[PDB]
C-alpha cells in the first residue's frame, strides 16, 4: 500500500535549484489526509512560491504545487466525510484554524493561519501529499484526474471571480485575456452560468478558440486599437461584469472604462506590484465597483467542480512527468507557455 | 399667488459673474411642479457647475444650486401624488428619460438624458424652480426646510454609501473625513443604520463633535502618524466598511490598506482628476472591492428623509440670505468653509 | 392614420356577454402613448377579469386583455424614450402613480393606484389600445408580435419567479406544472439562466415536449407516485427552487417538502382560494423559503424581453381572430386549453 | 483540575425521570474541546427533546441542556483556535461533519450528520460537557455567564431570524410575542440592528417592559381586537419584516396579513404539528415571503454575542440550581413559565 518513500520535485532554497528525487512519505494529522497525488497543474503561483517574492514567508525545503488532484490512500482520524479510494483534491488553500472570524464567515483564504499548499505546507508536486480534509476538492469519482487538475486552481478562481461581478444571467461580461490559461475557463464559466461572453486577447487562433469555447463578441486587442470603444459597442453601454484575467496594468485600467455604469470589475491575477490607478470621478459618477477576488471557499469549489462534472467546461491540458519538472519552471520564468501543464507524478 | 417674476442668482457664463437679480418665474412642464424654494443649501458641487471643469457640458444662463428645500406651489398636468402646499425638495438629479435601462433598474443618475439641477437645469438657488414630480423629494410636513436642505444632498449621498459599503449592524465603519460636512451626516447615518463608527479627521474641536454625533473610535490625523496601523488597531482587522468623505488621494490610498479582508472602500467624492491607485495583489488576496457612490435614487430619498424625520440625523446649517451669493462662492474657491451653507431665498 | 373607430371584444357586466363590436379610438393621454395592438394573447386573468371573482373592482364596460404586442401610432406629450413605429406591449400592470413607496422600491405592481390594463383599464383586446409610457414593453424592431404576445405575461412571469428562487447557476429548480402555459416558458427561462430544470407535470407528449425545450429530470405526475422522493432522488437533497405554475393547492403543499434545506418555493399562480399549508416545523428546521411572485417591474421585462429576442426562449401559439373571442373565453371556462391563445386584431 | 466523576441531570427513557446523580466527566474527542459547564439555560427545546415528540430521534440516556455557558478546561488535540479558562458555550448544533454541502455553504444545522448537544449529544445539564470546537461559542472574557447562556439560544435565534427578514434599517419589524423569552431578545436585537420595533403581546405589565427594552409600538393582543388594522396603522402599510417567536397558527396566520407587500415573515418556534396556511393569491399578490429560520451558523453567533458584548441586548434570567431540575422541567410542561430559567451547575 502506501510506500515509505516517494519522488518528489523538492527545492531548499528560495530561486533555488529543483530537485526530483526521493523524499519521504508524509504522515497524515488527525484532520488531514494523504493523498496519492495523481496528477497535478502547474501555474504561474508556483513561479512566485518559488521566488518568493511574495511578501508571506515561504516554507523551506518546499515541494511545490497546489493544484494536484489524486485518490485519497489513507487518511487522519477525525476524518468524517471522506472514504479511502476517493478522488481528492489539493487546492491553493491547504486549511485554516476554522475558529477564526473569516473561516466562520466563508472566506478561509483571509484566515491568519491559512496553510497554503505549495508555499507553507509540502504540495502537490510530490506523490504523496497530506491535505487537511475539511478543504480538499471532492473529486467525483470516474472524472479525468488529469483534466480537473488544472481546474482545481484557475476553474475555482474563475467561478469566484464571474460570482464576484454580482452579474445576472444574460448580462455582458468581459474576459479581458479570453483565451489561454484563465481566460478560457473563465469563458466556459461565464458560457454555463447563463453571461453573454465578450472576449479580449490577441494572437494567432485566439479568436477560433475562443469561438469553440462558447464566446460571443471577440475584441483582438492586436487589430483592434481603442479597446473600449469596441467593448462600448458590442455590449451596448458597456460590460455589466469584467474579468481581469490579464495582470497587465494598462488592460486592468482600461477595463474600468468599458464596465457599464453600476458595473463591477473583478481583478483576478495577483502581479508583483501592480496598482489599478482608476479615475475617481469615473468609478464615482458611474457608480463603479473595482472588486478583487481570491481562490475562493469550499462551496466555490464543490460548485465549480460540479459544472465541471457536467462537462460544461473542459481543461485542454499538456501532461508531462513529474521529472520533467524544473523544465517546466525555467520554461515558464520566460514565458514560453501555452494552455495548462499537468504533471503526472508516476513518469 | 404663484408671481411673474423672481430673484435668483444667475451667472451668464463659465467662471462668470454671479448676478442676484430678477428673472422669469418658471413654467411648470406637464410632468413638472413648480417649488417656491424656501431655502438652499450650497456645495462644492456648485462651485464645479459654475467653473464648468466638469465634463458634462453646464447649460447657461444657470441659476446653480441643487439642494433646494421648498413648498410645492401649483404643478403640471400629469403630476399625480402631489398636491399644493406640500413641501417639495430639488436634489441634484433633477428627472430622467424614464424608459432607459438605467431608470429601470432604479439607477436613474446614470440615465444619459438625466436632468441635474442647478448644472443642466434652473437649480434652487431662486425664489421658484421647477423640478420633476417623480424624482422631487416628499419631504414631510412639518420639517424645518433649513435644515433638510444639505441632507437633500449630503445625507442622501452618505446614506446610499453607506448602502453601498454592504456592511451589517456592528460592523465597523470608518469615515475618513469624519466631521464636517459629508463626514459627520455620514456619521450620524452609519450610527442610525447600526454600524460602529470610526471617525478620521484632525483640527481643533472635531473630535468632541464627533464623539457629540454619535461616533465610537476617532484616529486623529494630525496627532496620528500612522493612520492605517491605529484603524487596525481599532477596528480589530480594519474597518468593515470605509466611506471616502475626504478627496485627497492619499486618504483614498490609504483606505484600502486599513479596510478588512472583504471589506469595502466607498468613493463619495468626485475630485477633479484624482485617481485610486490601489495595490492590486493586496486587494485580490484581500478580497477588497472599491465602490463608487453617486447621489442615490428616490428610494434612498425616501428612507435617507426618514432616517431625518426621526430626529437621528441633524444637520447644524448657517443660513444666509440669497443675496450673500456670491460671496459664498468666492468664499468657497478658497477654502473658508465650515459645516453646511443654507441661502433663504425671500431674504 | 389613427381611425376614430376601432373594433374590440367589450362587455358591459361582470360574467356577462362579450361583444366584439365598433369602440371608440382611445386617446393618448400626455403620459400615455396608444398602441396599435397587433396581436395579444390570451390567459386565465382573463377569465378572473371576465368574471370579476377577484378582490379589486374591475372597470366596466371593459376590453380585456392584457397581453398585447403592437406598433407605437402616436404617442402622448411628455412620453420622451418612444418613437412612431416603434412596438411596444401592454402587459397587466399598465400604469403606477411613480410617487409611492413600491413604485420607487421598483414594484410597481403594489401600488395603491395600480391602473391594471384589462382590469381597471382598457386592455389589449381591441385594435387601438393606450398604455402608460413609462411601463409599456420596449419590443425590439423585427420580433414576430404573435410569438412576444404570450412572453408578455408568462414570461415576464416566471422569468420574476426564477430570479426570486435565489438560484445560482447549476441550481436544480423543479418546475411543478412544467409542460404547457407558463410550466413551458418557466423551463426554458430556467435552462437559459443557466438552472437545471427539473419537471413535474403529466399527460401525453409532456415528456417529449420538455425535453425538447431543454429539461433535465421530468418527474410524471401519473407514472410516480410518490413526487417528493423521486425529486429529493433526482435531485440529490431536493430541489434549490421550486417554481409552482400549477395552482392546485396539494402540489403546492408537496412543493414545500421537495425543496431542499435552505430553498426557496416560489407561488406563481394566484388561485382564487387556495391556501399554502406548510409544515411549520419543516419548513423551520430546514429554513425554506415560501415566496409569492408577481407580474414582475420594466427591469425584469427588459430582461425576460431579452432572453426571448436571442431565441432563448419560444412561444409555440395558437393565433386566431379577435372575433373568436368569445369562443375562447367560453372554451377556457371549461379547461379546454392547450399552450397559448393569441388573438389577431385585424381579424 | 478535571474530576473523575461529575454531577448530572440524566434520564434514561423518553417522557422519564429526571435524575440529577453522579455521573463520569466525558472524555474530550480529537475535535471537541471539554467545558466546565458553569451556567445553562432551559427552554422549550428540553421540553421537546424530553418527550422525544421531534422526529428525529433522541440518544437515551441523555443529559439534556443546549445553551451552556462555561470555562475551557482541556480541549482536544486537534482543536486550533482556543486555549485553557477561555470562555467557550455549547448551544443546540453541537458540530456536524464540515464535508457536507450545508456545512459548506455555512447553513451547518441542515447536515444529516448534526450533533444536537442536549439532543443527540451529552448537553449542557452537567458540570463538564464537551462541545466540537469548530462550533462552541467564543464567549469573550469578563462577560457574565449567567447572562450570555440564555443568549446562547434565544440570542442566536432572534439575530439569525431579524438578518432573514432582508430588512434594512429604519424598516418596520413586528415582534408577534414581543415580551419574554425570544421576544424580548428579538425586540433588543431589532432595535440594536436598526429595525423599528413593533411589538405584539398581551398581559400584565408587558407594554413597560416593551419600552424599557426598546421598543417603539406595542399592540395589546388583548385590549386590541383588530391586530391585522392596528399594525397596518401604526406601520403605515404593515410591518416590513415579522418574526413569529409566538407558535400559535392563528398569530402565524395573521403574521401574513400584516406584512408589508415584499416583506417577509420569519418562523422562529418549532411547534409540534402547527401549520402556515396563508393565502396564496395574497402572497402572490403581495410579493410576501415566509421564511423560516434555524440555530444560526458560527458567523451568527460570533455577532450575536458581539451585540451581547456591548451591552446592546440583556437577558434578565432567573438563575436557579441544578439540582432545582427536573422541577423547571415540570413546571415548564404545565406553562408556569416567565422570562428565561438559568441552572447553576455548582449548586
Ligand atoms: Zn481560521
Ligand atoms: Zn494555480
Ligand atoms: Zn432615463
Ligand atoms: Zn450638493
Ligand atoms: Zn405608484
Ligand atoms: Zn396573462
Ligand atoms: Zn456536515
Ligand atoms: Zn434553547
Amino acid at each position: 500500500s502506501i510506500p515509505e518513500t516517494q519522488k518528489g520535485v523538492i527545492f531548499y532554497e528560495s530561486h533555488g535549484k529543483l530537485e526530483y528525487k526521493d523524499i519521504p512519505v508524509p504522515k497524515p494529522k488527525a484532520n488531514e489526509l494523504l493523498i496519492n497525488v495523481k496528477y497535478s497543474g502547474v501555474c504561474h503561483t508556483d513561479l512566485h512560491a518559488w521566488h518568493g517574492d511574495w511578501p508571506l514567508p515561504t516554507k523551506l525545503p518546499l515541494v511545490g504545487g497546489h493544484e494536484g488532484a489524486g485518490v485519497v490512500v489513507g487518511m487522519g482520524e477525525n476524518v468524517k466525510g471522506w472514504k479511502i479510494g476517493d478522488y481528492a483534491g489539493i487546492k491553493w488553500l491547504n486549511g485554516s484554524c476554522m475558529a477564526c472570524e473569516y473561516c466562520e464567515l466563508g472566506n478561509e483564504s483571509n484566515c491568519p493561519h491559512a496553510d497554503l499548499s505549495g508555499y507553507t505546507h509540502d504540495g502537490s508536486f510530490q506523490e504523496y501529499a497530506t491535505a487537511d480534509a475539511v478543504q480538499a476538492a471532492h473529486i467525483p469519482q470516474g472524472t479525468d484526474l488529469a483534466e480537473v487538475a488544472p481546474v482545481l486552481c484557475a476553474g475555482i478562481t474563475v467561478y469566484k471571480a464571474l460570482k464576484s461581478a454580482n452579474l445576472m444571467a444574460g448580462h455582458w461580461v468581459a474576459i479581458s485575456g479570453a483565451a489561454g490559461g484563465l481566460g478560457s475557463l473563465a469563458v466556459q464559466y461565464a458560457k454555463a452560468m447563463g453571461y453573454r461572453v465578450l472576449g479580449i486577447d490577441g494572437g494567432e487562433g485566439k479568436e477560433e478558440l475562443f469561438r469553440s469555447i462558447g464566446g460571443e463578441v471577440f475584441i483582438d486587442f492586436t487589430k483592434e486599437k481603442d479597446i473600449v470603444g469596441a467593448v462600448l459597442k458590442a455590449t451596448d453601454g458597456g460590460a455589466h461584469g469584467v474579468i481581469n484575467v490579464s495582470v497587465s496594468e494598462a488592460a486592468i485600467e482600461a477595463s474600468t472604462r468599458y464596465v457599464r455604469a453600476n458595473g463591477t470589475t473583478v481583478l483576478v491575477g495577483m502581479p508583483a506590484g501592480a496598482k489599478c490607478c482608476s479615475d475617481v470621478f469615473n468609478q464615482v459618477v458611474k457608480s463603479i465597483s473595482i472588486v478583487g477576488s481570491y481562490v475562493g471557499n469550499r462551496a466555490d469549489t464543490r460548485e465549480a467542480l460540479d459544472f465541471f462534472a457536467r462537462g460544461l467546461v473542459k481543461s485542454p491540458i499538456k501532461v508531462v512527468g513529474l521529472s520533467t519538472l524544473p523544465e517546466i519552471y525555467e520554461k515558464m520564468e520566460k514565458g514560453q507557455i501555452v494552455g495548462r501543464y499537468v504533471v503526472d507524478t508516476s513518469k
